[PDB]
């Protein structure tokens, strides 16, 4: 092999060997460009990937592309919370128009309906799904955060948007033990996979439609994708692959007999 | 895990592993059931790439996967050897191919490699490959204009598939006896192999010596759950290769085919 991709994100990757949320944007851009080409098949994609001399590289992405995601979660939530016009200032966060496209097809894929309860696991700073889940969707949710000054702050930018019938809760995914539910989300940066799997298994059944978000193709460069054995005890159901700017990965389980 | 598929799939290699026992010599009259069984789980698109591995790699499933890819080819071997010889005695030689029974998907598989690749008429084609019925050369000479050689290591199956290209009055076609190391002695502008081209490591190791950083290439594998039916070319095969355009199959199309430049240096 020889793919005109490999030197340039060894490139990039050498801009951020040594290393402003929006100084850091046109970085952002150029590691998107690679993952977001669809002339990159999936076995071109796990090529590069997949490759130990692309190990350090594949690193430093992912560090930058975590960090930047969180950073700019931060920002936009305490933004949120200072805001006259909350719902015009949450419209403008940089990744709103994929939360749409990445929910509206999950919907579809899990049949969504209005005032089912579903279950949303790391919620993070700025719970955008959550919010969505109701204010779009009309379903009853509780946001699961592990972080209590994150899960703080989420309830301070729910609680600002006005959205009804979001609830946040403080705990690991094992606060699922005590409720009902019909529709259980797990977020792409919920970890870890495998003890956040082994313990939703536990506590749901065989009906539960369960969503979870991970990469696929030249999109793995932003993040490890959950792996085959992180799902054990369950069986897939239904994918959605990505297309435009969206990221994610959708995939729907359910627990095995 | 709990796919309906594993169950389904173990049912089918008995039934194999039962007939395999009775008959050396398939009755390809008689298991066109078998393999309309087999090809409603290759064809199910509800099915994701990642699953399709998930079941297909499963150390669990090896016997029954060895079973269905040795059924699935050894059929298709005694169709084409069938379909040569009505061929070679039929008064209407085209009316006897068209009836062959994969003969539509080789249409439309050829198609969408006519675009991947950018035939072009005139072009000089090799096939490596060629079987007792060599379709895919025929169409490539009689539908896309191209200058074909097609390969066939086997010497009586290269002798029948002349005699079928004859029988069709097929020119611009012609039949090479040899594995995949005569392409050094060949000039051509696009080389395909042949799903069943055997064995992959070596004959990519092959083309790799002989050709040059500017050729097309293009073979054909198996995606998803199709891989069912065959093994794929593995990406360890392909090295000092680069992909360059991919085309997955829709409807009843078994073959991904994918577009290939050899690496320079
Ligand atoms: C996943 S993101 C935000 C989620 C998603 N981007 C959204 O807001 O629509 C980051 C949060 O998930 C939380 N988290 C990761 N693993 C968790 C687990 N097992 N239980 C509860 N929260 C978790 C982390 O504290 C972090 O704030
Ligand atoms: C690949 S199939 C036929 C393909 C199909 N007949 C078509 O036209 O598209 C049949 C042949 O490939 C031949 N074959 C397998 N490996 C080969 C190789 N490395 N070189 C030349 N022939 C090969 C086998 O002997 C077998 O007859
Ligand atoms: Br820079
Ligand atoms: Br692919
Ligand atoms: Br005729």
């Amino acid at each position: 092999s020889c793919y005109i991709y490999w030197d340039k994100i060894k490139r990039i990757a050498s801009r951020l060997e040594g290393m402003d949320t929006s100084g850091v944007m046109p970085l952002l851009d150029e590691i998107e460009e690679i993952a977001h080409d669809s002339t990159i098949d999936f076995e071109s994609a796990k090529h590069i990937l997949d490759d130990a001399e692309m190990n350090h590289a594949l690193s430093l992405i992912r560090k930058f592309y975590v960090n930047l995601g969180m950073k700019l979660q931060m920002e936009k939530a305490q933004e949120v919370i200072e805001s006259d016009s909350p719902w015009e200032t949450l419209r403008s966060f940089y990744f709103y128009p994929r939360y749409l496209e990445l929910l509206k097809n999950e919907a579809a894929l899990g049949r969504f309906r209005r005032g089912e309860r579903a279950v949303f696991i790391g919620g993070g700073p700025l719970p955008l799904t959550g919010i969505l889940l109701s204010h779009v969707y009309g379903m009853r949710v509780n946001v699961v955060e592990i972080e209590p000054d994150i899960a703080e702050l989420s309830r301070k930018v729910i609680e600002g948007l006005g959205v009804d019938g979001v609830n946040v809760i403080t705990g690991d995914e094992t606060v699922i033990d005590g409720l009902e539910f019909d529709v259980l989300m797990v977020a792409a940066l919920a970890e870890p996979k495998r003890r956040v799997f082994r313990n939703i298994h536990r506590y749901v059944d065989t009906e539960t439609r369960i969503i979870y978000r991970t990469y696929t193709g030249m999109r793995a460069i932003l993040y490890a994708p959950v792996s085959d054995d992180d799902i054990t005890g369950f069986r897939r159901a239904g994918v959605v692959l990505p297309s435009g700017k969206v990221n994610n990965t959708s995939v729907l389980v359910f627990k095995c007999p």
